[PDB]
């Protein structure tokens, strides 16, 4: 409790399974992790076979041996392809070589595959101690080990196929790749009518296809768990020339790998190139991504994930009892849970048999929830259409406040088509406030979002002015052009302009009507949500020129690099780029520091600078304290780091956040603008009365966000007192509590 | 040893005498000091008096209580002029309330007066506890307290008079007085031809008086050691129109108070006036300053000086044993030295009387040394003529090289001036080494340095620039101006071009002259010399600021003051400043910090800030540090007194040093402007030879410098071991031993 939790302990490490990007990350953070608890940790190169093998296969972890691992895609401990641990004749001796060398407790990074092949490692290792013990070594071991295994299921796999885990380890980072991909597949085809056909990764699981599919605006798409039954083909190019003449110059197919159809005749990304040529006539091109989405560096998230649970596995080691049960660590609704091996590995395979009988509906349902949603979005945002107008119908707006961010765009995008295909109107504002205000208001037909998914910045404009100061133009114009609902996406000041919305309710009848926030900012400091749309993205940012950094052009090894972030007050990103580029430290507002810590942080890289590191990162939150700015921190660290480091000071600043948008943010704003548009469209029809709106309950004024496993409305006023106003942040961020983590792993 | 030192000790100080600035500074220092030791300090209200009287008259004194008394004029602690003391009807009654307070050691600041009646006091101490045993306190305090009266006079009188001390307290700040006057007098008598004859103080001592003529250019001086034996008047009104035809405006003749003639009949500054009026009839205007000589505030040196003897004095109290003589701290070489206090009283009344008889020879002389120095070359630099010409006449040049000070024309002044008194010819060269060089050399005429000696900057041009580059045309120049010797007046490189001049000797027979370096820096960065020419001036500079920067029209009480003070490397400044206006701390290079002491000075002025102290200074060498700048002393100072206190920074850079010079930087110029001369003349009559000079010698080319109790001139080449070139800077400076003085004074 603790520190002395793990002594008298030790644990191995094995990856096993294909290679997916941050694997690294989950090593790295189980390693330290596991030192840190007292315990000793072994590494087992070569997956299973190194397990199997032994000897010279199986080395023990230093800190210093785990350094330079967050950044490195794929996996350095190793990943073989062991047929000997599939069957008992070499289980026995990987059993062997881990009580031979005193050992209790097991990590398995691993997808499905390798996960299943540790559950029944767990249950059949009850009997390889009396079955090792005929001839193995001394019966006085076996009565000090016992029904003492404990093993956890570190779920890797680019697939995101195994269940009961909300993400898997390098699935954004492969995104990354495919979305680069596409990103300058997309950008190029101005010539003939390009149409491009990709076949992404996916044995059986969909999912990369769709969101692939859902962050590219892809034409078609073909997933194993709905296969296209019937009739399609021509539902494709009636489709692609559908497309043709409401004039579009590419059409990007995409293509799952397990791609079947209604019966299971699997679709063949060429069969498609074909049907395509030979009935349109187009000039097509298969492009087979294949094992480069495996490549790379891993994502923000992927290395963040992967540090969380590699420290989740490390608890759940050193928590475990002969009576606990196999352990799956994995996310779900943003938090580390402990998930029975055993029933994960059960029902991740029922999905399987549920494709494998013609059951569809229920494979669609195992996988469920979200993905079940993501189809449906994808669909109804890749229609063609749209419907037939009437004059009843409700007209909403939508608009842009505050800094612009990745995804404004995206979301944008949905809200209208949502909005319009509910056979509802649209309109759009340009320039936040300042919209409703001078009249800058258009009526937005379904191609006015056409293929903006994956532009960055703002199309409509976006400006952080508020609406109380000119409330009488807005109220004027809410009439004139008939707005009747407002979708704000933004940052902080489209929840405090909310938050002025209602108190405009009071003195006007007109802003009686409901709203939603959809939070659009850089700096994820909008209160209630977890996340931000942009985040991501200028996370991704961050994270990358640190890497980019930790090179420079110097005259020497040994230097230093302190470096300011940016995102006012919040320390999100400080601390997130931090932790995902692994600095030594990570100045955030929310965490005050005296110089008597400041010192000690110094007192301390140097120390290490002396040694074992070489180049040396110190983040900076830009605002985390008023006098020990970023010159107070580097000259400190420089001076005391003289003759024993270089260092250099970096200030990032606001490099152009209107670059464009990762697959994420695209997701999280797409989804989202569908979330609560119709919402939005519930909430206009309970507060129409007498052929005049009247939302004057708290309910209809509401910022939408991310809250655990769920997403919720949650009305601006509930949320005053949840948030500090003179920093523009909200009280109590989830994310403070990794703070810890970014520090054992620096080494405190 | 020590700490430990004056534990179970008590002493009492007293201010008698009149009062003279900087008693203060003596005072605070006695106490804080005293403290420090272990030992207890009392305080004695009004003079001789509040030891006579007792009661109320002698308060325990505090640390907070002699806060904030170095920079006000005058005494605190109360003086007066009791005449009870003077008896032995009042000496015992002192006596009384000493042991009955339970006191051993007496502080006693003041004039000959004040210093021999505790003389006395000592001496007929013995015989005072017998007569006060007779019906006194019990007679078992006599047995506790016997042959133990230890007593320090510490010398206070802005006469000067007391001899056996170099300096007394206030003698420079009264100097300023009247230099101001003079100063604000001299820069206005543009109308008629204005001839002011102003009176100073001086009893018995012509100093004072002397001293402000040959920092004035008085046109003639009235002093009581030498008296003008026979017809003066005839002399003074011959030099009075003498002075008027070679076309002058105003004249100052300064009357010392004493003012006596041959007999002893005394002078009159009005019978003065008279005279001339009556002889000449100019425009006469007789100023009779009196008393506010001893107003203002006390000079950078009086707060320095008065520091250093109230820490001596401190010292030789409590290690004064029963068989120790009498005391009396007083400088003596720029050291501080005990002297015992009958002798420095017999001897400092023999001159009183060699005076009184009419052998004013032995009177000047039991003055002597320096003040027999001034007289003789005040009235040398004081002439009408100068002497008639030759032409087997050495010809002499003079430059000034490096930065500018305050002093540089007063050397010139001199230089020149004695120069030709020898009847030697004075080249004048103008812009530094870039003088040989281009030719820009002049002749100078005894009119040509005609009242600079207050004039300050530099007259004739310096600059920085070294002579080796350009060796050729100089030395080609030194042969067509035919110039035979150097005197450089200037900072470092005038030494370094000094050193550059030596090696020049190897590869041309023409620099193989001889030179004198005369330092002139503002920063007293030059090697040899324990001061430079500027100094004083610049100090007095910041030391000013200093004080009228302890206001600022704060919205609120509490703050802190941050200033870096100039000098390059050299903490002279800083460190001296740092003292005279008593900042907590003074950062120079000489003494490297740590932040965990940075943090520690820190940590400690806050704790002050909370309570006592409601103003708060720091001083900062502007480049004691490469990291921890201003900026970064400035932003920790803030941070940490978040709350607690205000803050700001104030980098007084290098204000327009070329102002005006303090008397001290202008006799300092001007006596060595005679030294060197004097010496430089005899190294070129000893290196003649053949029709042609020839300085090969390492005697030939010095720096004449202030070393101990004389000026000493020391070759180029033997410093060169002594100085450290990379940061400009000699290696030992004598002022690093005042650093922990600055630092208890501000209670560490």
């Amino acid at each position: 409790a603790a520190k002395t939790l793990g002594i008298g302990k030790a644990i191995a490490v094995l990856t096993s399974g294909g290679d997916a990007q941050g694997m690294n990350a989950a090593v790295r953070a189980v390693v330290r992790v596991g030192i840190f608890t007292g315990a000793r940790v072994f590494f087992v190169h070569e997956g299973y076979q190194g397990l199997v093998d032994g000897g010279d296969h199986i080395k023990e972890a230093t800190w210093e041996s785990v350094s330079m691992m967050l950044q490195l895609g794929g996996t350095v401990i190793g990943s073989a392809r062991c047929k000997d641990f599939r069957e008992r004749e070499g289980r026995l001796r990987a059993a062997y070589n881990l009580v031979k060398r005193g050992i209790t407790n097991l990590c398995v990074i691993g997808g499905d595959g390798s996960l299943t092949g540790a559950d029944t490692f767990r249950s059949e290792w009850s009997d390889l101690l009396s079955d090792l013990q005929k001839a193995g070594k001394i019966t006085d071991e076996e009565a000090t080990k016992s029904s003492y295994l404990n093993i956890v299921g570190l779920v890797g796999s680019i697939d995101n196929d195994f269940c009961g885990t909300d993400m898997t380890i390098g699935t954004d980072s492969a995104l990354h790749r495919i979305m680069e991909i596409v990103d300058a597949i997309t950008t190029t085809a101005q010539s003939h009518q390009r149409t491009f056909v990709l076949e992404v990764m996916g044995r059986h699981c969909g999912y990369l296809a769709l969101v692939t599919s859902l962050s590219c605006g892809a034409d078609w798409v073909f997933i194993p768990e709905c296969p296209p039954d019937d009739d399609w083909e021509e539902h494709l190019c009636r489709r692609l020339s559908e497309t043709r003449t409401r004039g579009s110059r590419l059409n990007i197919i995409i293509v799952a790998e397990g791609a079947i159809d209604k019966n299971g005749k699997p679709i063949t990304s060429e069969d498609i190139k074909n049907l395509v040529v030979k009935r349109l006539g187009y000039d097509t091109r298969v492009t087979v991504l294949g094992h480069v989405q495996r490549g790379g560096t891993p994502s923000a998230f992927d290395r963040i994930l992967g540090s969380r649970m590699g420290v989740e596995a490390v608890m759940a080691l050193l928590e475990g009892t002969p009576d606990t049960p196999a352990c799956v660590v994995s996310l779900s609704g943003n938090q580390a849970v402990r998930l029975p091996l055993m029933e994960c590995v059960q029902v991740t395979k029922d999905v399987t048999k549920a494709m494998d009988e013609k059951k569809f509906d229920e494979a669609l349902k195992l996988r469920g929830r979200s993905f079940m949603n993501n189809w449906e979005v994808y669909k109804l945002l890749a229609h063609v259409r749209p419907p037939v107008s009437k004059s009843g119908s409700h007209t909403v707006a939508v608009m842009n406040v505050g800094a612009p961010a990745a995804g404004m765009n995206a979301a944008v995008r949905s809200t209208v088509r949502i909005g319009l295909i509910q056979g509802n109107r649209v309109l759009v504002v340009h320039d936040g406030f300042e919209g409703l205000a001078k009249g800058q208001i258009e009526e937005a037909g379904w191609s006015y979002v056409g293929g903006w998914t994956g532009q960055g910045g703002s199309k409509l404009g976006t400006k952080r002015t508020l609406p109380k100061k000119s409330f009488e133009q807005i109220s004027a114009n809410i009439t004139k052009f008939n707005i009747q609902g407002l979708v704000i996406i933004g940052g902080f000041e489209a929840y405090t302009g909310g938050l002025e919305l209602m108190e405009g309710r009071k003195q006007f009848d007109e802003l009686c009507i409901p709203f939603v926030v959809i939070p659009a900012t850089v700096s994820n400091n909008v209160p209630g949500s977890d996340f931000s749309v942009g985040a991501d993205t200028a996370l991704n940012t961050i994270c990358t020129t640190c890497d980019r950094i930790k090179q420079s052009a110097a005259g020497t090894k040994r230097r230093v690099f302190i470096i300011e972030t940016m995102g006012g007050y919040c320390g999100y990103l400080a601390t997130m780029a931090g932790l995902a580029a692994g600095a030594d430290a990570a100045y955030i507002f929310e965490e005050p520091f005296t110089i008597r810590d400041l010192q000690a942080n110094v007192e301390h890289l140097v120390q290490k600078m002396k040694t074992t590191v070489k180049r040396g990162l110190v983040l900076r939150n830009e605002k985390c304290n008023e006098n020990y700015t970023t010159d107070f921190i580097f000259n400190l660290y420089s001076e005391e780091g003289k003759g024993i480091f270089d260092s250099r000071k970096n200030v990032l600043g606001h490099m152009q956040q209107g670059g464009s948008p990762t697959p994420f943010d695209r997701n999280f704003a797409t989804k989202m603008g569908a979330k609560a548009m119709n919402w939005m469209s519930g909430k206009i029809k309970e507060s129409y009365r007498n052929g005049r709106i009247f939302a004057n309950t708290p309910d209809s004024g509401c910022v939408l966000g991310m809250r655990k496993r769920a997403l919720v409305f949650q009305p601006v006023a509930e949320l005053k007192d949840q948030t500090d106003f003179e920093h523009r942040i909200p009280k109590e961020q989830w994310w403070l509590k990794l703070r810890p983590i970014l520090k054992i792993l620096a080494k405190y």
